[PDB]
């Protein structure tokens, strides 16, 4: 279990909006590192996922040994070194290496362990989307007391619906007895899915002011861009899958798709625990190249999940390097697949507002430029501008997918943010995730 | 405890005389590294020492956070990937940080955990050996059951003869009840011990072919090599430590100095177990520039060790960077004080030939270079010539020390040698420490 | 159930088109072997046929007390060994030994056990062909939960339409619900079937190159050698016997037959799976000498196989032991009736080329003389030529029938191909039907 | 379970005195054989161990892939063909393959499974008796509903008394609740069995008739004979492992040796139960070169095996091929240290006779030469002559071990004996067990 001075600052929204406003980072600190390094030149460890919670944290990463399988998972605690920063100490590893191809995993931390959702690929991206049957799905989880139990599960409506699922890799969450986790995909045409989803479409508040197209013409590009015709004509979908935790899983997980009058087009996402408030992040992999974060809400009936609904924070900050028409610059609807995950952590509470999140702050890395994956830089900011950035190594500088994660600690009464960011390097392996840490300053 | 595939080929000697002439190195594989990465660019990771057993492995590096402190312990088993080679599996995790500033750290495995043998560093190295008093010696076992016992030991014939006291940062080993460790430091003139090693001096066997000096002069200059006026004007002596298994160490542990006659001048240092036989692996910080390895021969009376005897396997292989008139191409005897640590280990036995030594194989990594710390290189080498080798990035990459550790899958009856180097990084952290792993083959 | 490392390398196209042009056989390697000796001199074992499939395999084969009865069937999974390679984990076996005369028969996977199609033998041969009457034919269901099920079918356009009926003793293949078995046997003069494939013949793409009559000779020579005067005027017809999975079959399996103008003289067969694709393999009984597949096309109507299509991948290559003008360098269309069976196992799918076929590669073994069963050997090949191969024994080694099937490790990632021969034994029994395991290594 | 045929025909004496007269070798029958095959030249299959009960069988055997390790366990029951004779139909495989070298084991039905013995090797036998410590000892327990329990095994009075302990390879046997195991190993010169075993030796009942040396000198010769200089001057002895039906054994395992006044120098060996008497079979691995049976009768003090004392059966018969002056032909006392395993089924009650043995029947077989490991043969003898007898394959052939097993099929009413023969094989691998069967006719 994590050190007392964790215990009562994990989760939280840890600033005022009125302390927002004087954030600054400070100087990355030097703790030993929890993920695993390659050890050889073309050695590839990517697609991370990290889930921390108040007892403890658990950590996941694909490996594949000839550039970019088999899958590290990692749990442990955090305490306090005698500079006063933290130390995340590994209590167990694990390296599920056994031939099944477990990609796209998203982790979660559950009371005694972690519970880990991939699914199996056994082909090419695209062609799991134009098979009309969808990749097999597991969940595996490990028990701190070593135990291991994986299954094969079958959720209804995802046989004949979805021609392809995957987990969004960002984190998942132990929420009221579930487990909940990011998912995506492709729905084929003719099912109710479809049918309902159909005319939906999602177009971000701070859009109007940044594009130069009319509302009408928005409006259809919008629409359009839910459909990929690359990815076997499938309406690409976002999603949560929550899972009841069991032992003994089979048809017991739940599909709860996002409408799409709500959410972007589907792609790789996260999601957080503020409190007792669910949030999520949705990776920009469509035409709106800006950091997307939403606040969840739950409904059960008779004790199940039965339908989520999402919240938009409206910001124009943060942009991501995408393809063609789709860079940084984008501003315009329309049809896009390019993009990059890069999750924010809420620094502040965005139902503090009057109006919900009408001044939000938030703290991750990205990659600043507008096509390349280059230049990654953590950064502080509200909705409109970045109020405090540091870039990580000399430009040109290589890197991939982010995930943030902050906590406070309870005894100085500082937050520490680490971003988990996957830098190219030059001497061991295609990449090098790296556990960043610094903290985040008041003043 | 490690897979059936490990517990029975550790400490030994896995080829005969005959098989050491067709061994080759394999292609590095790649796994995930089980040792911690720095998360700054200055941060500094040095001094590694790895002991491995039939049961499991015991891990540990100095952590310095500003520019080249903490110790960082690790320890777990050895099970096979679907691959067929190793992981080095971590099952506990911990970071000795607390203001004591514990240095030059030898680690040894024992039954249910790590003993850990450590000095406090106070000032400048050679300010040690100017001061009479020596460094206080420090203890820690650590169990696997999480708990942690450390002890400040004073051993007998320390205090007054010792100006300072170090361990050779090598593993240690378990051996008969007790745990070895290899130590180094300076002794005062007048002592006993300073008297009894008086005019003794060690040649190597093939020094005389390589050396143009006469053995006049040669055995002249050697006596005096066991003297440094920089460091204080204290006799460098190279020795074992040996503690009984206990938990309430006090001054139990006993100092057993290695006869000058015997040893070239102290240095760092390593133990090893090859079946129930003990070696020595001694850097070479003096003249001889290649690698130095004995077989101890150990003295018990009354239940202790009362006198250690080594026999040097005769080589002029593999030689290390040294500076000034004690490069890599040094033959000849004087006084010297410089060199790097660079272990191996020893895939044949040498006392399979009718003379000790007379064909001995071992294979391990080293610095290619005269004078600078660059070029690092695993290889495979017998007493005259260096049989296989592969240079690790290109030339000028800089490294430092290597450790290198083999066992045998009886599986599949291979070995696997593991050579963890520190390289100079460019991305993070002053030095990376790699365990870079590949197998041995026969044929 | 097979272990995580092979259910995801069964039954699929394991190289590129680019890859199997560096694809070289390893060393035979030794594994226990899941198939029954003799222990009698005379004792004779022979004609098996071997299923593989996701979950588990099958296998069977014939056995008569003195010289060349009984029916031995096996089933089970595969594993890893700490080799790294496979082992054949027999599960339950079966002898059924009751009076009944069941020979020629073809086994495949179900789900949870095998589906076995024989036909009960009492005369020659010839004889059967003869007769106006069909011997009986029956299909034994025996599942893992050791329930038998065994069934006297009868097909409807069997009686007064074929005058015999056998399996093709190459594997079945059970599809969307069917379980699939070749088949083949002589067809009545003046039934639908024969009027219908009346004037039909099959002349494979390369025959022209290499034969040396002329377009017009060569087709009217075709045409006649799908008619035997020996075997009671019938014309040999090759085909499909379909059975949907029940265990009260009558006469609800379907004799699909092959158009004669897509296939040659009706012999022995075997049918895959390539991930969706069915493909058949047909045994060289006629005229032409080289290795023939063919990839089936199925087409249902109501939910019933209701035709079958079959297109040839065009090779000149593996050619088989035959008599007379028949021998392994014929090359021109005549009436024949000699050969052996030896399938194929295509590595490389030939629908991956823009022209059909245009360089397919395929592994098995062959008897590598002109009208002999001798000199067995196994190979890799491309439709020209043969690219790698090793010869079992010395030269004169007497062997008969060989079934190959190639799988992978998705743990190492290497493909294993079992190459199941009867050898003439000298010591016990007539053949010893041995299961020979090797890799194919790419480079 | 085995069928009605069989569970009332299992260990006991199927035939009178007067019948064992007239008793003689039907012709080799052919039966599926049960032990698995080598599938290269090379590879080794030895050391076979066979259990036979009323409910089931067990089977094993070693496999070493290149010339002459892992462990083949097999399991299942005996079933009538419609031939008559019997079928052993294997119901559970197992291979034991990962790194631990296993060897020697004897295996033993017990109630649900099997158990099986063996010792763990890690260096050449001779060395084993010079290390004053033990190899590993260990019982693994295999379950028919698949459990596997392994336990590695630490009984009284091993540890410095024997230098080593080997399984006699020979099958143990389920007696009163524990499972008995036959074992041999060297005793340490000082220890209390060593000097309660001092100037013990068995002289058998026929050699003075035979030897030509005097009563005095034989008893002198035979007392030395319990002694090898060569095998590092240890006691060479014979004895019983006694092992309760535990799933946690560690040291409730008893080792009973057995006294050297009743038997021979150490060997391999075998247990048996004829009804409710258990028999031992010792190898004749010393001067008398014929066929060793004894009556054992178990004291139990408090519910626990405490002493054993062993009756010899008289006989003259059956030699065994040896070198030197230990060859069949020997008949004098000497230090011997070589021969065969080459077990013998009593037929015949030798308690059924006023005295013990005076006519006794035994069948099995044996290598009909004097110093060669050649001309297997399988015979039935009483204890001065061979009264039938059948060589198999030509003059020269090469065999090993022999493992014999009698049973009744209670429904005919005939005798099968099963010769489990080692033969040296030209084709597939170094060696092939074959499971002969015939019957023992009366007549
Ligand atoms: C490790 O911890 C888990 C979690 O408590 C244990 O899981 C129990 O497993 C049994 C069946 O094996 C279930 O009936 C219990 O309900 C589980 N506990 C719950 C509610 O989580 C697991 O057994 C532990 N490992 C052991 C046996 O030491
Ligand atoms: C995000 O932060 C920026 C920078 O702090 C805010 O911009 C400032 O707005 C105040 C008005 O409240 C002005 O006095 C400053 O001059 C602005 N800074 C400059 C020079 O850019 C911005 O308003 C914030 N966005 C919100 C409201 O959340
Ligand atoms: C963890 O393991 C160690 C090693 O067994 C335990 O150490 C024992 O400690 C007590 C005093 O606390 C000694 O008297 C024993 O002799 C020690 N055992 C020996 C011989 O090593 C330690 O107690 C264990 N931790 C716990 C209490 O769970
Ligand atoms: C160390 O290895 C080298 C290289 O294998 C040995 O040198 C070879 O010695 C043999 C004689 O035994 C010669 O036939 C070869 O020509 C030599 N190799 C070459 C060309 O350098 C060397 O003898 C070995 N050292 C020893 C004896 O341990
Ligand atoms: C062994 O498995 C088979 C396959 O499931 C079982 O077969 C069932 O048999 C009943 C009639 O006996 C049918 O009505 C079911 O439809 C069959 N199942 C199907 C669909 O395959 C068989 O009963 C099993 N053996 C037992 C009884 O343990
Ligand atoms: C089958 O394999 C053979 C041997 O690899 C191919 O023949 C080679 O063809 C290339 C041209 O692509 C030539 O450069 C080589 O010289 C040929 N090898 C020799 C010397 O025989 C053959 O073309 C392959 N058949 C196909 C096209 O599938
Ligand atoms: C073992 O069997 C042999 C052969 O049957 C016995 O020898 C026979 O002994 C009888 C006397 O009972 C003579 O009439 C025969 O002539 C002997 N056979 C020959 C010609 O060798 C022998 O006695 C048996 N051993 C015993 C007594 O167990
Ligand atoms: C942050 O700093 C500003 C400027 O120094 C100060 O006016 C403001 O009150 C601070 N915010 C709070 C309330 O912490
Ligand atoms: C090693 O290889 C050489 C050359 O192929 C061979 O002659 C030698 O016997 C091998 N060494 C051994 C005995 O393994
Ligand atoms: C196979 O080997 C050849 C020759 O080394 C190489 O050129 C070719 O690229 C390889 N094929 C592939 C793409 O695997
Ligand atoms: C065995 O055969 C002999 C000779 O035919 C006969 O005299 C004897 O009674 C038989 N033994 C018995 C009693 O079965
Ligand atoms: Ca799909
Ligand atoms: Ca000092
Ligand atoms: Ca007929
Ligand atoms: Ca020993």
């Amino acid at each position: 279990i994590n050190d007392n001075r964790y215990i009562n600052g994990i989760n939280q929204f840890y600033f005022s909006i009125a302390e927002g406003r004087n954030l600054t980072l400070g100087p990355l600190l030097n703790m030993p590192s929890f993920i695993p390094t390659a050890t050889t030149p073309e050695g590839c460890t990517r697609i991370p996922s990290f889930s921390l919670t108040k007892t403890h944290w658990c950590y996941t990463h694909n490996v594949i040994l000839n550039g970019c399988s088999n899958q590290f998972v990692s749990m442990g605690i955090i305490e306090p070194t005698s500079a006063g920063f933290p130390f995340f100490r590994t209590l167990k590893t694990l390296y599920l290496s056994d031939g099944v191809n477990r990609k796209s995993c998203s982790i979660s931390t559950v009371p005694g362990g972690c519970m880990m959702y991939c699914f199996v690929s056994t082909q090419p991206e695209r062609d799991d989307y134009f098979s009309a049957a969808p990749p097999e799905q597991r969940i595996i989880i490990m028990y701190y007391n070593d135990t291991i139990v994986e299954r094969i599960i079958n959720p209804p409506g995802v046989l004949d619906v979805w021609a392809t699922l995957n987990p969004g890799t960002g984190s998942g969450v132990y929420y009221l007895g579930w487990v909940l986790f990011p998912i995506y995909g492709g729905v084929i045409k003719g099912t109710s899915l479809w049918n309902n989803q159909a005319n939906k479409y999602f177009i971000p508040q701070m859009v109007a002011a940044l594009c130069s197209q009319n509302q009408a013409t928005q409006v259809q590009n919008a629409k359009s861009s839910y459909y990929s015709s690359w990815f076997g004509n499938r309406m690409i979908q976002s999603g949560i899958l929550a899972c009841p935790l069991r032992q003994d899983l089979t048809n017991e997980c739940l599909v709860l798709p996002f409408s799409n009058d709500q959410v972007l087009m589907g792609a790789e996402g996260r999601l957080y625990m503020y409190g007792d408030s669910v949030y999520y992040y949705q990776r920009s992999n469509s035409w709106w190249p800006m950091t997307m974060l939403y606040k969840v809400t739950i409904t059960f009936t008779n004790g199940q999940p039965s339908a989520i609904s999402a919240q938009n924070v409206p910001t124009q900050q943060v942009p991501r390097p995408g393809t063609g028409d789709c860079s940084a610059t984008n501003r315009c609807p329309g049809f896009c697949l390019t993009g990059v995950y890069a999750d924010a952590w809420l620094l502040t509470n965005p139902s503090s507002t009057s109006t919900f999140g009408s001044e939000a702050t938030f703290t991750g890395s990205y990659l600043n430029t507008a096509t390349q994956r280059i230049n990654p830089t953590m950064y502080i900011a509200n909705n409109t501008q970045i109020i405090s950035s540091q870039q990580f190594g000399s430009s040109g500088q290589e890197a991939a997918y982010g995930h943030t994660t902050c906590f406070r600690d309870t005894g100085s009464v500082m937050v520490y943010c680490i971003y988990i960011i996957e830098l190219s390097s030059s001497l061991l392996g295609q990449f090098q995730i790296v556990p960043f840490i610094r903290q985040v300053t008041l003043s």
